[PDB]
């Protein structure tokens, strides 16, 4: 269940958030179809090693195994692994030379946003900006990870169309009273897809009740990754959303959230942003074919004009080379 | 996908007691799902379509009826009776793409039984002539979901040899086990099977005598009758082919007695058909094997019916459900 | 999953304990990827027959039936399947004497220590040796049986394997202070793989083990108190699944009988909680997206194991 498309191996995915791997522990991911085991020594500070979960002296997962103080033992014959994935003692014999062959597949790691970003391959593009981080004018809190049985970008899919928020998210970000899509301006470019400024009409469980316009933009550098701009005269929010691909078939959804506003807003912050993932997770598991089509049993697909931005999403990804999770 | 004899031909997917006005439900057909949809006015007709909105792939079974319309939950295309689509709310004055429409079916309503037809209906649905008869009273059984090959499923209602077995006691004797001779033929009225006798009584009681004959002119539907001298029962068996591997067994039992006999009638049904399903659910292949690892079929005289649903099987073309 | 495999195919593999086939029972077991009834009429000492699951007429597994005096009764239509496998009797039709086709495939059945042994093909191989059955100093006794999710070549690897004693049975057959493995011989010749003497440090048993019999193996712990030997056989269910028995013999008293079966409980779960971890699932032979595996010397005996496998052409569970 791998790919060998370059522009999701040689990519940066977010595997764990960086809470949950405290020193001394070892915890377990999948990513593109490879099982992953992400450890760190008791050591404060220490780096977080993410390695394919494997030993391969008799296939065990390293992941069921022991840290030790710089070194990752597994648990079948004890063989220890230093943090560059090199074993250090073969208990069996103490005093032999370690083959070169005995060492870990090892993985580029990077902490980044508090969450913990894996390349299985070679990294040849950064990990995607997200300006407001570093701005002390706004708050963050993370979500929950939703496990998804949707396709990557299927999911995504459903991140970048505005069109249905009177529908599935009646009530929360519109209202079926307004269901006209204004025009906006969608672009593939050398920043990758951008979605212009979109005005749409909706009251809001995080603003004040007549705070009942509000303008989206978004912006995907990576195709799994959207950093998105929600706006009001009153409140600014923005999030990072991060699409985790399990396998073809299987992902995990994480959002970081920002917003310049009281930091008692987080709850309600919270609640909304739950409210409409599950709707759309309720939407999402039920798509079919399960790979997102691309542009070309089943009719194909109909698109009309506030389709644009997800009619480019399909072309994008045409043109990056995708054929993972895609049809 | 299944043989264009299977497409071509009505098959009950439900009850229509199981559709009130205003109401969405679902079923599976050879592999294609079903939406069943029928406005709120008084009497409205049933749509039968394909369980999918072309736009992004959204079971449209997961809307709601709108007035005579049914509405997409996703971005709430609206399609009219026809299956076209007659708005598009993200642009009210937008007239909806030609291509906006789902796919419908044929679907007609009989002996109280929802019947649909995915292909061109050359066929006519089965008959059943006790229908309008006021001499006789109508109960339909529940609905049995059976882990098995829908031909498998009939074979084992064609066959008549076991009924000293795995009904003894309700059809059959297990001191009578012989099986006297009968006709069977197979010709353009389908296959039928002539008069066959059975000596046991039944809870519907010195009438231990039931003369029974029945007739497929559909190799998923069977028309039973079954007389004593105290009575006469009629059945319409039809056999839901989910996909090759699962079906929905439904029986429409009519009888000249007395009313009051409907739930002892049920649950003989119940007892027989779950007997049945014991067995259904073990054989193996899962699929009906034709004519010619796991050995050959083996063939007695009593199994003429059953060699006989095999060979028109063939000669219809039937490939799905059998191997 | 079936096999064309003569090392499998034309060998005897445990498929059931004596003692679990009462006098007028049916049972059922699966045996490289064939299930299987197995059946013995009501009189006393009755032989087992063991049979493909499959009645011919119409499909019906036979273990849904009854047996009736010396027969097994099909409970779809009732033809009833004598000793031999051969139908008599199609109710249907009193008079009439069956097709000949009206037969069960039957196979070679044999109760030899206390077990039932089957061969679905050619009995080429007699079933492997137990001396200490014969030895009235010897008491014996029968572990449960083990279903493990694991290729059956998986789990004798395992049991070839002595390396691993400090880290997953580290109290029960290692120390984790010992964990240095001295040197050990291993041998593959005509009579099998013999793994010769070795000792671990924790006074200290003395073990050896052979095997003729890629599926059985043969073990002896020796310590001054008391001599040990067991019968491990390991039932090949398809490419990925397996049962694991052990028949346990040994000349102390008889009262250690509970202690030795928590004992091996213990130890065989250890072993079950790696060997359901190990990918692949087939055992990987020498010399072929995961790397190839890693020996070093204490590896001597699982790398004999491979070669041995290789050399009797052995394609099912492994990779
Ligand atoms: N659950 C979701 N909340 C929304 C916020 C943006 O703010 C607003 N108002 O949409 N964040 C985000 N990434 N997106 C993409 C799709 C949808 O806009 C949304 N998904
Ligand atoms: N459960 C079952 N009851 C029986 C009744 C008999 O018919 C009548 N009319 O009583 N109906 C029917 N379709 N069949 C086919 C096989 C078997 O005779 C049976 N299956
Ligand atoms: N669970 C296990 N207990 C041990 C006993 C030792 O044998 C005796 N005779 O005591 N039996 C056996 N088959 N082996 C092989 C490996 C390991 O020595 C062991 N596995
Ligand atoms: S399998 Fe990891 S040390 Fe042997
Ligand atoms: S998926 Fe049905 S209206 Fe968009
Ligand atoms: S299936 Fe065994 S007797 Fe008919
Ligand atoms: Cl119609
Ligand atoms: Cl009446
Ligand atoms: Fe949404
Ligand atoms: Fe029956
Ligand atoms: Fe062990």
């Amino acid at each position: 269940m791998t790919t060998a498309d370059l522009i999701l191996i040689n990519n940066w995915h977010v595997v764990a958030n960086v809470e949950d791997c405290k020193p001394g522990s070892i915890t377990t991911a999948r990513l593109l179809g490879v099982k992953l085991v992400l450890w760190r020594s008791q050591e404060q500070n220490s780096p977080i090693q993410v390695w394919q979960d494997y030993c391969p002296h008799r296939g065990v997962p390293l992941s069921m195994g022991e840290v030790a103080n710089n070194t990752l033992v597994c648990p079948y014959h004890g063989w220890r692994y230093n943090q560059a994935g090199k074993c250090v003692q073969i208990p069996a014999h103490p005093d032999m030379v370690p083959p070169a062959s005995a060492q870990a597949k090892t993985y580029h790691c990077q902490e980044r946003y508090g969450l913990v970003w894996v390349c299985l391959g070679n990294p040849v593009n950064d990990i995607p900006s997200f300006p407001e981080w570093d701005d002390p004018n706004y708050h963050k809190t993370y979500t929950k990870s939703y496990l998804i049985q949707a396709s990557p970008f299927r999911v995504m899919d459903n991140s970048i169309d505005v069109s249905h928020f009177p529908f599935i998210h009646d009530g929360w970000l519109g209202d079926r009273n307004y269901t006209k899509v204004e025009d906006f301006e969608v672009k593939v470019d050398k920043d990758g897809l951008t979605m212009g400024k979109y005005q749409f009409q909706t009251s809001r469980i995080v603003s004040h009740i007549e705070d009942d316009s509000w303008v989206n933009w978004f912006r995907l550098s990576h195709p799994l990754c959207q950093y998105c701009v929600s706006e009001s005269p009153e409140m600014r929010i923005v999030d990072l959303m991060t699409i985790a691909p399990i396998d073809e078939d299987n992902s995990v959804l994480r959002m970081l959230i920002m917003w310049n506003g009281s930091e008692m807003l987080e709850s309600k912050m919270l609640t909304e942003y739950d409210e409409t993932i599950e709707q759309d997770i309720r939407i999402l598991h039920s798509q079919q074919p399960a790979r997102l089509p691309l542009l070309a049993g089943l009719p194909q697909e109909i698109h009309v004009p506030s389709d644009r931005g997800t009619v480019a999403y399909r072309r994008w990804l045409k043109e990056l080379g995708v054929t993972y999770g895609v049809c």
